C-alpha cells in the first residue's frame, strides 16, 4: 500500500507539500523540502526583484493556527528560476514555482521567462492571485475583472497549463464569479483553495497588544482557524470546475484532516502553519496517518473516495 | 470596580447580551435571556411573516465552534413587536429588536411600525444587514450600493437612532468602503460586528458526511475559529467609525475573549455559540471572568481600557 499518484503530466510519491511561503525561501529551505518525505514542494512566491518584506515580528503561531504579514520577502524570481532550471533534482520530486508580481506586467515579464523551463525541466507554474493592499482596490481575486485581465495575459505570455492560488470566498455568489472567471482560461489546470484568511488579528491579553507589527496587527490566519473555510472553498471550486484540478491548502495538520479535504475534492494537500510550527517532520506522520485511515475504511486509493463527500438528502 | 455602561440613552449592567438568533426566538427564550445576568438581551432577526426555516439539521456544535444554516425561522414580525410594546420587562434590562427583511421594501415595513414603539418604550433596532438579498448577488452587506440603498431607506422610514449587524470583511479595501458607506447615515449609532464567517463547511470523517443539510453543508461559522476575524473587524470599524459605538461578536467563550473585545473597540460583547452551547448560566462566569483581570490589572471600568489595544513600534 501506496499513497503515489499522477496529475498535470508528474508523477507524485504522495499528496502532500508544503504551502507557498513556508520552509520555501531559501536555497536551504528548498534542499529540505526536497530531502522531506512530501511528494512535492513549491518555491515562495516571488516578485522580480528581491524583497525585505515587512519588520519583525510578523509571524506568530498559537495552539489554533497563525497570523502573518511577511511583506512577501524573497530573494527574486532569478533566484527561483535558477533553482528551477539549475539546481533542484527532478528525480526527487515535482517543483512548484509561485509567482506573485505587484502587477500585470510583472507576471507577464516572469512568465516568459519560466515558460522555457517549464518546457524543458517540467516546473509547474503556481500563480498567486493575492497582493500587499493597495489603498482604494481590492486584491485581484476579489475584484474579478482585474483577476480576468491577469489570467487572460498569463495564459498569453506562458501559454502552457498553470495554476492558481485563490483566497478564499465567503458568499455563493462569488464562488459562481469566480469559478467563472476561472473557466473561461483551458490553461489554468489547477486551482488551491486556499491562501491565508485575510486581516485577521490576533491581540495577547496580558500584554494587551497586537502580536505582529506590521498593519497595527491585521494579518492572514492559518491553521485550525480556517479548516472549515478551506474545506468550503475546496469542494466549491471542485463543483464548479470539473476539468481542472482542485488543490488543497488550510489547517492540515493530520492525516484525517488532510482526508477531509480529498473527500472535498483535493488533488494535492498543502501544510502551511503546521509545517512551520512541527518542521518538515510532519510529511511522514502526515503519510502514515493518511493510509492509517484509508486502511481502517478499506479504501485502497485516493480516487476512490476523492470529492465524495456526502450530502444529506 | 464596575462592568456598567450607560450608551445610547441606556444603562446596562454590564457588556453581555445574546447574539441574534441565540436563545431569543419564542417568548419562553425571551424571558429566559431577561432572567438571565446579560445586561441586555436582542431578538431572533425577524421577517414580515412567520418562517419555518430550513430542513434540520440545521445547527451543529464542534469542539472549535459551530456551523448554521437555520434559514432565518422566526415567529414574525408582530410577534417580536408585541413582545417589545406589552411583555419585555424594561426594568430588568434594555432589549434590542433585530429585523431581517428580505427586501429592501420589507425592511421599510418593519421599521415604520417599530418606530413608534422605539419612541415610547426605548426598544433599540438592530439591522441585519449580512442577509440575502436577490439570489445569485452578494449578500446585502457584501453589495455596498445595496448596502446603501437600505440604509438610505431604513433611516427615512425609521427616523430614530439604530444599528446594523456586519457581516465580517477580510480584505482592506472592504472595511474602507463599509466604513465610509456607514459613515453616510447619522442614525447608525451601533455598529455589531460580526455575523458568522460565510459559507464554511464541515465534515464528519467518520461518516464522511457534511453536518448539516441545507445548502450541501455550507453554512455560517461561530465560535472558536471566527475570533480573531471578530477581533479584526471591531477594530477596524472602531477606527474607521470614530461618531459611532461598536458591539462585539464572535468567538467569545470567556472573560479573557470579552476583555480582548473590550480592547478592540467593543461597548456592548454578544455571545452567540457559546450561549447556545453552555446555556444563560454562562453570563455570571462571563461577568466574574472579566472582573478578574479587571482586578489583577487594576481596571476599574471599562473606559479605562476599551479600544486601548496597543500596536507594535
Ligand atoms: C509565513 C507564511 C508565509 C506565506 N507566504 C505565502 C506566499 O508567499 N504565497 C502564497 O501563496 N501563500 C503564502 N502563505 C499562505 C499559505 O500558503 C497557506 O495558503 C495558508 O497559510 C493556509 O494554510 P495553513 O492553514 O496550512 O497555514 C503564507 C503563509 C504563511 C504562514
Ligand atoms: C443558530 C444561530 C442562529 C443565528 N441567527 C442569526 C440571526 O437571526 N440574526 C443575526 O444577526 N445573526 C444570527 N446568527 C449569528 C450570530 O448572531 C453571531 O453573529 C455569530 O454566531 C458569531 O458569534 P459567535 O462566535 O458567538 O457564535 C446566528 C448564529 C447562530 C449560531
Ligand atoms: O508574504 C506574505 O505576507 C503572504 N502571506 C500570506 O499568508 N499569503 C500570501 O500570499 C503572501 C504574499 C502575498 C501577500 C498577500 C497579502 C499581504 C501581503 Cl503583505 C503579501
Ligand atoms: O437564520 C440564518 O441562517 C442566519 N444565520 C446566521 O448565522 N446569521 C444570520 O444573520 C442568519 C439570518 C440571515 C439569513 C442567512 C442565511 C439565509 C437566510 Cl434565509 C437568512
Amino acid at each position: 500500500m501506496c499513497l503515489k499518484l499522477n496529475l498535470l503530466d508528474h508523477v507524485f510519491a504522495n499528496p502532500f507539500m508544503n504551502a507557498a511561503g513556508v520552509l520555501c525561501s531559501t536555497e536551504e529551505d528548498l534542499r529540505c523540502m526536497t530531502a522531506s518525505s512530501s511528494g512535492a514542494l513549491v518555491s515562495k512566491s516571488c516578485t522580480s526583484a528581491p524583497r525585505d518584506g515587512n519588520p519583525e515580528p510578523r509571524y506568530m503561531a498559537f495552539p489554533l493556527g497563525s497570523i502573518n504579514s511577511m511583506g512577501l520577502p524573497n530573494l527574486g524570481f532569478d533566484f527561483y528560476l535558477k533553482y528551477a532550471s539549475d539546481l533542484h533534482d527532478y528525480s526527487k520530486k515535482p517543483l512548484f514555482l509561485s509567482i506573485s508580481g505587484l502587477s500585470v506586467e510583472e507576471n507577464v515579464a516572469m512568465v516568459r521567462r519560466l515558460a522555457p523551463v517549464a518546457q524543458e525541466k517540467g516546473v509547474l507554474l503556481e500563480l498567486n492571485l493575492s497582493c500587499p493592499n493597495v489603498p482604494g482596490k481590492p486584491q485581484v481575486a476579489y475584484d474579478f475583472e482585474a483577476m480576468r485581465t491577469y489570467l487572460q495575459q498569463v495564459s498569453l505570455a506562458y501559454g502552457l497549463p498553470f495554476g492558481v492560488k485563490m483566497p478564499p470566498y465567503f458568499d455563493i455568489a462569488h464562488f459562481d464569479t469566480a469559478a467563472a472567471v476561472l473557466n473561461e482560461f483551458p490553461l489554468v489546470k489547477f486551482v488551491t483553495c486556499v491562501n491565508s484568511v485575510g486581516n485577521g488579528l490576533v491581540i495577547d491579553a496580558e500584554s494587551e497588544s497586537v502580536v505582529i507589527k506590521p498593519k497595527q496587527g491585521f494579518g492572514g490566519l492559518g491553521g485550525k482557524y480556517i479548516l472549515p473555510t478551506a474545506l468550503a472553498n475546496v469542494n466549491a471550486f471542485y463543483r464548479r470546475c470539473p476539468d481542472k484540478l482542485v488543490f488543497g491548502c488550510g489547517g492540515v495538520y493530520s492525516g484525517e484532516d488532510a482526508f477531509l479535504h480529498i473527500l472535498a475534492g483535493a488533488s494535492m494537500v498543502q501544510v502551511g502553519t503546521a509545517l512551520q510550527e512541527e518542521g518538515p517532520g510532519i510529511f511522514t506522520r502526515l503519510e502514515d496517518e493518511l493510509l492509517e485511515i484509508m486502511a481502517r475504511k478499506g479504501y485502497r486509493t485516493l480516487e476512490e473516495f476523492r470529492g465524495r463527500v456526502k450530502t444529506i438528502e
